[PDB]
């Protein structure tokens, strides 16, 4: 699950 400050490849 993508990160808040580092979403990335969801």
């Amino acid at each position: 699950a993508c990160l808040p400050w580092s979403d990335g490849p969801c």
